[PDB]
């Protein structure tokens, strides 16, 4: 019954993703209706930058939490190949290319968590100061744990709107469901279809 | 006839933890109710079985959004799902699935509510959707026609008979259909059962940890 | 110029759509805010209506107003072939195999354009009565024309739900554009890049 | 900067009748604005032909997006089109394209007009935008990423001493293109071109055609 285990794995990381957000400086001191509507916008970018950063070490794969393994062509077997490519060419691969560490992988979290652009906030401008002594703290990180590389606080970035498109795309073609759920969903209804009934 | 509309409204009658996984339990007993209905549809269980899972996928959907649609006739300005919640507009909106939440009281439950929509009628048309020949990967597409041609015959020939004075009332079934099809596509990309029965779980389970230590 | 001939072509048939609406009866009593309402709606599913039975002689391919024949291997080249194969299964097709006159193609995209449902209506009630008038008439025309199909007039209005979506596909998928404008944009972009500079 | 000369940047930022082919003719046209600009930036035109071609496509809704929101700083509850014509909320509203427009409005128009955005700051944020490194079939991405490199690095030199005491400036304007981007795609699904430039004429088209004999 691998359904059952799926929804207890993401509780889990939903328990882990309201957790970090709890431990960023600032972020519990805004209004509670504010940081839920954070959560509730952020939520599928920040699950992309994590996996893709964790999927670092893979090849032509991405790794989910729960250690498995996604290779492209089980994505292009579920329909899904194009998403998956853009996963891995404009997220892992430049990752893996400029060796992000996860202090910045970290940080940019942070920035897309406090997105001020989100609709309903309470005091946008209180979560763009806050966007903004994060990427100040960011620029600080990469000029003295880089300062060979000039441009790489830009670099880092400019990665956020391929993360924005990518994470509209998954939303709309439904990549989670149909990179796992679409075998076990069969399973799933034919275990129902045999079952007793009257 | 070979599809007795009589089956086909005995189908239609005989139907703090962790937030996500409560979410989960609920979609898992709603699609169970979908399939005991479904194998209470006459010929149906005489299918492939992998036409039967084929034609569960590709209606579910629609087939849950007619269920509380024809259900929320009773209720007035909301839904009532098939787990006694009763959701207002008002409740939806915060979701952000407002928009999706009128097109179902102006397209499905007000004109279902107008012209009297029976629950032997409503059965029909979800059969005629279960039947759907346009489903990807059929391995007989034709016999899935023949059957909702069946069905479809009976619709006609039980509208004729409990209402003759309505001759086009046969047509107007089938014509809520499109409006069906298009509203079942909202409801997958905004994730529109996800929300109505997790918004609030999702919510209280947010509140209490960003408040925990 | 094969740009501008798609703009030009474009205006005709626009022309002759409103023309065609104009000669259905009783449409021309309504409201004129409610006749451009029910033509903002019905564009996109009358077209498709049209050239899906103007490409019932075509094989894996569709017949555009233009006489621009388009085969499958174009369209799935163009990526775009997975909403080219529902026209061809869900509506050439299924025409063809019923040999769908032109007499219940125009009763069908009547149907289509009085639809009670658009948003802004003066009198939803005054469209769904005009509804009515329509399709009764198809089930005359069906029950004389192929007495021994009884189930003629259903299945034709049955093949409206797959219209419908396959008309929502082509607008977010942008079916249209990038069935024939691949190429011609390219030569339309290079012809800007090839003027003189400064 | 000394590979990628601001001043450039700067400079190329300040360089009835049928309805269907009125729409066209005027995209046509607003079309070509863009590409002129595109080649007055450095080393654009020394990519290759099939390239520009790709920079383009891939980014000529962004870039036109960029360049009318920035024009209507002044405007108020509206976007200050390239032709002179002041298009209002509500009258997007009325083409169905009100949520975009709002868009529009709060995370670009209200952004850039809080921050005093220049001119020369919009121009490299489209200098940005057009070096994609992303876009498909790139024959090489690399030396995109090097031009895009470029810009950002004279527009950090640029904002430092422009702006000394904005110290996060740059990361300011660098972090509206998220905006940018999902706007963009809004924007095509929505036909949010077609419709300000055309929901009129094709009013007045049927209009008088609804009238006419
Ligand atoms: C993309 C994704 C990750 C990756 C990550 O976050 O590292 C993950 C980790 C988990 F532990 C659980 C689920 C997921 C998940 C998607 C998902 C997929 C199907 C479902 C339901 C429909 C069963 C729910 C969620
Ligand atoms: C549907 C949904 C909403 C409501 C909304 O966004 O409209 C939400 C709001 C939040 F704040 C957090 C999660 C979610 C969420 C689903 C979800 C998706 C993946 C996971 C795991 C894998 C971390 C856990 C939950
Ligand atoms: C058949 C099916 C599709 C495909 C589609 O209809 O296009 C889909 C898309 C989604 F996004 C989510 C669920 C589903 C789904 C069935 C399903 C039903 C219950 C559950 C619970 C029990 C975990 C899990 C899956
Ligand atoms: C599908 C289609 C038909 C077929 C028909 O309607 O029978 C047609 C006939 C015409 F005359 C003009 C255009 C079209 C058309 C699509 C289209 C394609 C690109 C454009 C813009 C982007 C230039 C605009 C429209
Ligand atoms: C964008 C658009 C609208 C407004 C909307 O749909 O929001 C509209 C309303 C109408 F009544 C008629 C046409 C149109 C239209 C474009 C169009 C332009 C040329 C054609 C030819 C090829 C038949 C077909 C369609
Ligand atoms: C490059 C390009 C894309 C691809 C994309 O951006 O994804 C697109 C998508 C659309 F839907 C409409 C237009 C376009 C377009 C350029 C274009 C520009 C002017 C014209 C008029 C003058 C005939 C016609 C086409």
């Amino acid at each position: 019954d691998p359904v059952t285990n799926i929804c207890q794995a993401a509780d889990k990381q939903l328990f882990t993703l309201v957790e970090w957000a709890k431990r960023i400086p600032h972020f519990s001191e805004l209004p509670l209706d504010d940081q839920v509507i954070l959560l509730r916008a952020g939520w599928n970018e920040l699950l992309i930058a994590s996996f893709s950063h964790r999927s670092i070490a893979v090849k032509d794969g991405i790794l989910l939490a729960t250690g498995l393994h996604v290779h492209r062509n089980s994505a292009h077997s579920a329909g899904v190949g194009a998403i998956f490519d853009r996963v891995l060419t404009e997220l892992v691969s430049k990752m893996r290319d400029m060796q992000m560490d996860k202090t910045e992988l970290g940080c940019l979290r942070a920035i897309v968590l406090f997105n001020p652009d989100s609709k309903g906030l309470s005091n946008p401008a209180e979560v763009e100061a806050l966007r903004e002594k994060v990427y100040a703290s960011l620029e600080a990180y990469c000029k003295h744990k880089y300062p060979e590389q000039p441009g790489r606080f830009a670099k880092l970035l400019l990665r956020l709107p391929a993360l924005r498109s990518i994470g509209l795309k998954c939303l709309e073609h439904l990549f989670f469901f149909k990179l796992i759920g679409d075998t076990p969903i069969d399973t799933f209804l034919m275990e129902m279809l045999e079952a007793p009934h009257q």
